[PDB]
């Protein structure tokens, strides 16, 4: 027995064919059976014929016969239909309001996710779906990971470079940094975990959580979590308030600080705030100020990522009493100079999925375009504050969505936080990016700011950017472009100080191919948000929509404190760079 996720109408039926059963009240249940494929009825027990070596499931062809349920062929001379008066049978009959449209709720139920629109949906449907929509993607993500086949060392060639032999008759996942694996050892009658690992093209190179001698036999899966169920909305109702409630300021603040203390105030003045900030405006700098602003404050510290954590963890240990943090782990290397799981601590620092049940003054979620609708309710769950802030950059990238092909998802769709961001605009803005030269500053106001994002730094004169599409050539899941790594080689040669420069490019197949030619560190654009290095430099490698995509164009190049160079394949951002443009030798 639960709660209809149309209605809330209790009741004692879950759609046995939705991967998640929700429940559904006998209205909701039938609208939902007769309109779709899922005809499979959860109860105390399943509608299905209680006949010996018959196989009908269908609701709408079964029929209660006594107390046990039987098709047309086996039922009792006594029986009602199961699934009749536009109402399916079960306990709480009488208490079912029903929908005046269950289409969200069968679009959601049955859609595969690898369209943008099943997102669009899945984030501008009611609260309830909202909900539904996260576990069933969450599910329908965890499941397709089984798909894929397991593959086995066959040779070990060296250190840190394999030869995997993988399953037949399934397919291969792609071999980056979005999947990553879990190493297992062949024993008596089991297996046991042998730390996690990822995989690019050589055989292959291995980069494992941990180091070990693995031989023959050794084999990957990437492994699959349990999905658990949702109950908490992906935010609370918005409350304003006329004062600041339940904080209490404080009277001295050093110069540090003394730019976001009318934010703070705003942080205190109402339930939930999101703040926007730009690459390096000091969002980490804002969320440990915000402690020092209201120094009695208990403040949960929490994000997706171990690697967010630890950069809260990092600023934290430069202004709050080391005595007066934890940083929770539950039982990957992270974050080691706080005492550990301990919940009580007044500053607590924790991941969104290793969150303990507690209670907070202040609750600080940093990274959110990064977040899904799954993490924006789990906090919620496990999280009663007296105020939460949200700190993030809905120009940023967002959480890989594994499943989508057709169609891109526009920041807008990313999750319920980044959706207030560009529908009613954000509670506060960091205005001044003091890490890029004003070049790149000039370049993303205009590209994802709308003007609004200002330049602490002068102009480098150190801004390039060439128009090449050289020769594009393709790999099993990833791109190259040989001639634009040759185009950077022919430039470094003429500018040897740029060989202290990071290359960055969407691939990492381009990536591993400029590392062996160039030798310089190489980032995705997606591994490289967070980080800051002088000098960039980046092949564009392609012109799809993945290449072009301005929220990884916008990580992209703020990456740079110092000095650009971009080699483009697509005429419109190269038109939009505000840079010096070069000539091809
Ligand atoms: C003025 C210019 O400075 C640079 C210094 C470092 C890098 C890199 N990477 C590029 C350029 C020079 N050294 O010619
Ligand atoms: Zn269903
Ligand atoms: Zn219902
Ligand atoms: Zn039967």
């Amino acid at each position: 027995v639960g709660a209809c996720v149309l209605c809330n109408s209790q009741t004692s039926l879950r759609c046995g064919a939705c991967i998640r059963r929700p429940f559904l009240c006998c209205k909701c249940c039938y609208d939902h059976v007769i309109s779709t494929s899922h005809k499979l009825v959860l109860s105390v027990n399943p509608y299905v014929c209680n006949a010996p070596g018959c196989d009908v499931t269908d609701v709408t062809q079964l029929y209660l016969g006594g107390m046990s349920y039987y098709c047309k062929s086996h039922k009792p001379p006594i029986s009602f239909p199961l699934c009749a008066n536009g109402q399916v049978f079960g306990l709480y009959k009488n208490t079912c309001v029903g929908s005046d449209n269950v289409t969200d709720f069968n679009a959601i139920a049955t859609c595969d996710w690898t369209n943008a629109g099943d997102y669009i949906l899945a984030n501008t449907c009611t609260e309830r779906l909202k909900l539904f929509a996260a576990e069933t993607l969450k599910a329908t993500e965890e499941t397709f990971k089984l798909s894929y086949g397991i593959a086995t060392v066959r040779e070990v060639l060296s250190d840190r470079e394999l030869h995997l032999s993988w399953e037949v008759g399934k397919p291969r996942p792609p071999l980056n940094r979005n999947y990553v694996f879990t190493g297992y050892r062949v024993t008596k009658n089991s297996k046991v975990q042998i730390g996690e690992y990822t995989f690019e093209k050589g055989a292959v190179v291995y980069r494992g959580t941990t180091t070990y001698k693995l031989n023959v036999g050794d084999y990957f899966v990437l492994t699959s979590h349990t999905v658990m169920p949702l109950s908490a909305p992906t935010l609370v109702p918005q409350e304003h308030y006329v004062r600041i409630t339940g904080l209490y300021p404080t009277l001295n603040i050093s110069d540090e600080f003394s730019s976001n203390v009318a934010n703070y105030q705003k942080v205190g003045m109402q339930k939930y705030s999101t703040l926007q900030g730009p690459p390096g405006t000091g969002k980490s700098h804002f969320a440990i100020g915000l402690a020092l602003y209201y120094p009695s404050a208990r403040i949960v510290y929490t994000a997706c990522s171990h690697a967010a954590v630890d950069a809260l963890c990092e600023k934290a240990l430069k202004y709050l009493p080391i005595d007066k943090c934890s940083r929770i782990i539950p039982a990957v290397e992270c974050f080691d100079k706080f005492k550990v799981n301990s919940t009580l601590e007044q500053y607590v620092f924790c991941t969104v999925n290793a969150l303990p049940e507690t209670t907070a003054d202040i609750v600080v979620f940093d990274e959110i375009s990064m977040a899904t609708n799954y993490d924006l309710s789990v906090v919620n769950a496990r999280l009663r504050a007296k105020h939460y802030v949200y700190i993030g950059d809905p120009a940023q990238l967002p959480a890989p969505r594994t499943l989508l092909t057709k169609g891109t998802l526009e920041p807008e769709y990313f999750n319920s936080v980044c959706r207030l961001m560009k529908t009613i605009g954000p509670d506060m803005f960091l205005g001044t990016c003091r890490r890029c030269p004003a070049e790149i500053v000039d370049t993303v106001s205009a590209l994802v700011y709308d003007n609004k994002l200002k330049a602490h730094k002068d102009k480098s004169a150190q801004c390039f950017k060439m128009f090449y599409k050289g020769v594009i050539t393709h790999d099993v899941s990833s791109a190259i472009n040989r001639p634009q790594i040759g185009v950077v080689r022919e430039f470094l040669t003429r500018n040897p100080a740029w060989r202290k420069a990071v290359f960055i490019s969407p691939y990492n197949s381009q990536n591993a191919v400029a590392s062996k030619i160039l030798g310089l560190p190489t980032q995705t654009v997606d591994s490289s948000q967070g980080s800051e290095y002088d000098y960039v430099i980046f092949t564009q490698t392609t012109e799809t929509a993945h290449s072009c995509n301005v929220n990884r164009f916008n990580v992209a190049i703020t990456r740079a404190k110092v000095g650009i160079l971009c080699i483009m394949s697509d005429r419109d951002l190269y038109d939009k760079l505000q840079f010096t443009s070069l000539e091809i030798p």
